């Protein structure tokens, strides 16, 4: 299902893309609702399910590009 690939590329994504832009970089389509869904690709850790059932809680997923999206961007491609 995608994923596992582009999360290396995370690393310069919060880099430039942590501006907010709704090019923003996180694989292709929304999977949730505001997309938020795909950031707990990488980590997926069950905590992070309480957020929206497959991104981060936010508590882990920051070096991992979490807050560029975190519901702020509704951009799929």
């Amino acid at each position: 299902m995608m994923t596992e690939d582009q999360k290396f590329k995370y690393l310069t994504k919060i880099e430039e893309l942590e501006a907010g832009c709704f090019s923003d970089w996180t694989k292709e389509d929304i999977t949730g609702d505001l997309k938020y869904l795909k950031k707990g690709i990488i980590e997926e850790s069950i905590e992070l399910i309480r957020a929206v059932n497959g991104l981060t809680y936010s508590e882990e997923l920051h070096d991992f590009t979490q807050e560029i999206i975190e519901e702020l961007d509704i951009s799929p491609l």
